[PDB]
C-alpha cells in the first residue's frame, strides 16, 4: 500500500524573516527553526494529530499523490522542497504554500484536487517545531519531523528550486533532413513530455526557459501554454553556443540561478545533453554531500531524455550548491 | 515502388474568374476548365513533361509526399485539393510513352495523384515545422517548369498515364471540385476514461499517447494548409489541436455550442454554428480544421450524408470506427448548394 504525504511549513507571521525572507540565510539554523510554524491535521476517525498524507491513485506518482494529500487535507496548495524520507510504504517531503493564483496556473497541468469532507479531517493547526513534536500522536512523524529540523540546520529553508529539463525524444540526425535547429521531438517523445508536466507541477514553476532549437521548446511547450508562463529563449545554451562559448554559457546558466534564489520562485529550464553536462561539471563539487554529486550526471541512466532532475539550491561563497536532488521521470 | 504527386492548377492571370474566384460557381464547367492553367516538370534523364512526383520517403504518408514532391519539384508550396487517382506500371516503363503492363515478377511503381493549388509564401512559412522542411530538386532532376492550359496539357504531356490523369481532373472539375473548398474535421485525439478521471467532463484531458497522436497528425493535417482553427472548448478537443495552434501560430476558436452538452441540449444550434464555419470557408477559401466530439460530429453527418455528391460519398461519411476512429480525421472538399453545403470528395486522415 502506497501513501505520500509532507511537512508543510511557512515562516511564523510577524517574525523577521516573515517580514524579509531574504535575511533567512543570515540567520542560524535555531533564530529559522524557531521562527517555523508546521502543519498538522486531525482524523476524526483515530482522533489523532499528523502530517497530511494519503494512498495515491492508479498510476500516479509519489510527488503528484504528495501535492494532492496536501492540498485535500489541509486545503493548502504547495510545492515540493527537499524530499524527506519514507516509512515502512509512505514518503515524505518538506513543502511551502503557494498562492492561490499560482495554484490556478497549474490546474490542467497538475490536475484536480478535491478538499477533504469532514468525516476525514475535522481541524488543520499551525504550530512550532517544539510543539509539533508534543502533539503529534505517531512516533513515526515525529521522526520524519527530525529529519525536517535536520534539514533546516542543512540550509534547507533558504534553498530555492531549480528544475533541469532534458528536452523529449527527437527525431535523429540521420534521417532529419532539415536543421539541427529546428529537429523536431518525435511522437513519442511528445507523450513523454506531456505526461512530464504533471510531475514538474509538483514544483510550481512560474520562470520557463529554453535553448530556442525546436526540440526543447516543444518539450515544455504545452506547460508553457497551461501555465501561461512564456518560455524565455536563452540563446547562448544551445549546443553551438555552448561549444563555442562555455563560460558564456555558465553565465546564462548562473543568472537564472540567482533570478530564482531572489525571485524564490521555481525556474523550470530545457537544455541540452552536453550544455547540462558543462553545468555539472562546476555544481558537482559544490553539492552538500558526496552523494548527491555522484548522482550530478547529464548521462543516462541517471538522466535520460524526456527526464528532469529537481535541483534544490542555497548560494555559497564558492557557488551555488546543492542540498537535494529529484530525479523527475513522466508516466 | 511508392510514390505520390499531382496536379497543381490556378486560374489563368487576367481572366474574369482570376480577378474574383468568387464568381466561379456561377461560370460553366467548360469556362472553368478554359481559363485554368495547370503545373508540368521537364525531367532532363527522359527529356520528357510529366505531373511532378516523387518516391515516398521512409514512413511518410502518400499525401505527405505529394505534397513534399509537388514541393521539391515544381518550387512553389501547395495545399492538397480532391483525390485524383492511383496507377501502377513496372519500372522499366517511366521513360516509355505509353505504359504497359507486365508480369508477377516485373519491378512496379505504384503514384498516388491529388489535385492541388499553390498557397502563398507566407502560410507555407507558418507550417514550416508542422509540414517539416522542403528542399528544391536539382538540375539534374528537374530542369524546366511549365504553366499550361488543359488543352495544350494533353498535347505535351509524354506519358498516356499522365494524360488519364489529366482525363480525371477535368471530370473533377466538371463536377465542382474547382470551385470546391476544404474543411478538415478531426476526433479528439485518446482521453483518460470518464471512469477514471476525477475532474470534471470539460476538463478530461487526452492521455499522454492520444497526445503523441495528436502530434504526428499534424503533418498530415498540414497538407491542407489549414489556417483556420476552431474547436469543442472541452480540453480533449483543445489538446488534440494546440500543437498544430502553436506552430502555426493560427488561434484555436473556441465554440461552446459544440460541446456534447450544447449538442444534446440544441442540436439545431449545433448545426448553425458547424454551418458558420463552413460558411467562413466557403467565403476566405481558406481550409479550416475543427476538432469535435464524435457523437456531436454524427449530428453533422446526418445532414451532410444526404447532401453529398455521390451515394458512394455518403456510405463514408459515419463518425465512428473504423470509418473514422479516434485521433483521425477526415478532409472535406465541399461546394455549397441550394439545398446546403454538399461534400464532392472525402479523404481519411491518419497519423504515422
Amino acid at each position: 500500500l502506497e501513501a505520500a504525504g509532507g511537512i508543510v511549513w511557512r515562516w511564523k507571521a510577524g517574525s523577521d524573516i516573515a517580514n524579509d525572507p531574504a535575511i533567512a540565510s543570515s540567520k542560524s539554523a535555531q533564530e529559522q527553526l524557531d521562527s517555523i510554524e508546521v502543519c498538522i491535521v486531525h482524523r476524526p476517525k483515530y482522533d489523532d494529530w499528523s502530517w497530511p498524507k494519503g494512498k495515491l491513485e492508479q498510476n500516479e506518482t509519489h510527488r503528484h499523490a504528495a501535492v494532492r494529500e496536501i492540498g485535500e487535507e489541509t486545503g493548502s496548495p504547495v510545492k515540493l522542497g527537499p524530499y524527506l524520507c519514507e516509512v515502512e510504504h509512505t514518503l515524505y517531503w518538506m513543502a511551502q504554500p503557494i498562492s492561490a493564483d499560482d495554484a490556478e496556473h497549474l490546474l490542467d497541468a497538475f490536475g484536480p484536487v478535491h478538499r477533504a469532507d469532514v468525516g476525514e479531517i475535522n481541524d488543520i493547526v499551525w504550530v512550532s517545531v517544539r510543539e509539533a513534536r508534543k502533539i503529534l500522536s505517531h512516533s513515526t512523524d515525529k521522526d520524519t519531523l527530525a529529519v525536517f529540523v535536520d534539514r533546516v540546520q542543512e540550509g534547507a529553508a533558504t534553498a530555492q528550486n531549480l528544475l533541469i529539463v532534458r528536452h523529449a525524444k527527437a527525431e535523429s540526425r540521420k534521417s532529419w533532413k532539415g536543421t539541427d535547429a529546428n529537429r523536431p521531438i518525435t511522437p513519442k517523445g511528445a507523450a513523454m513530455a506531456f505526461a512530464l508536466n504533471r510531475e514538474l507541477a509538483c514544483f510550481n514553476p512560474t520562470r520557463l526557459a529554453t535553448s530556442p532549437w525546436l526540440r526543447c521548446q516543444e518539450t515544455l511547450q504545452v506547460l508553457s501554454w497551461q501555465t501561461e508562463r512564456p518560455m524565455e529563449h536563452i540563446n547562448t545554451l544551445t549546443e553551438d553556443a555552448f561549444a563555442e562559448h562555455p563560460a558564456v554559457s555558465w553565465l546564462a546558466f548562473r543568472e537564472q540561478i540567482t533570478q530564482t534564489l531572489n525571485s524564490r520562485e521555481t525556474t523550470a529550464i530545457c537544455m541540452h545533453r552536453p550544455v547540462i553536462g558543462g553545468m555539472y561539471d562546476h555544481l558537482r563539487g559544490l553539492c552538500a554531500r558526496k552523494q548527491l554529486a555522484k548522482q550530478l550526471i547529464a548521462k543516462s541512466p541517471y538522466m535520460p531524455t524526456g527526464t528532469a532532475m529537481s535541483l534544490f539550491i542555497i548560494d555559497t561563497p564558492q557557488g551555488p550548491s546543492i542540498i537535494d536532488i529529484q530525479k523527475v521521470s513522466p508516466i
